[PDB]
């Protein structure tokens, strides 16, 4: 009922590779989780939303932040939503307002920890 469960694990793959928003949502949760036992300088993830416009310029404003900031770029007006930064064993969760979101209009989902947007990327669509 609008969340979707997503892990990241060490080989930087995300256990999904599209995400559906239904419509009739105002809110929806994502539930992001670590497996595999690299710790968070080494093998981070996040759950990023922008645009598929916005992406390229989040991920390099992103890495450009360094650890300090979960490698994002302070107060993004571009980023929709995100999550925490986590590593191994650690869960991080985000909800976001779906009015945020328009129809047939193409979002991302990405990490941004240094290199991993290449693997660990997919599509939000609001059906
Ligand atoms: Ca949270
Ligand atoms: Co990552």
């Amino acid at each position: 009922e609008c969340s979707v469960d997503i892990q990241g694990n060490d080989q930087m793959q995300f256990n999904t590779n599209a995400i559906t928003v239904d419509k009739s949502c105002k809110q929806f949760t994502v539930n992001l989780s670590h497996p595999g036992n690299l710790p968070k300088n080494v093998m981070g993830h996040n759950w990023v939303l922008s645009t598929a416009a916005d992406m390229q310029g989040v991920v390099t404003d992103g890495m450009a932040s360094g650890l300090d900031k979960d490698y994002l770029k302070p107060d993004d007006s571009r980023v929709i939503a995100h999550t925490k930064l986590i590593g191994s064993g650690e869960k991080d969760s985000v909800t976001f307002d779906v009015s945020k979101l328009k129809e047939g209009e193409q979002y991302m989902f990405f990490c941004t920890f240094p290199g991993h947007s290449a693997l660990m990327k997919g599509t939000l669509t609001l059906k």
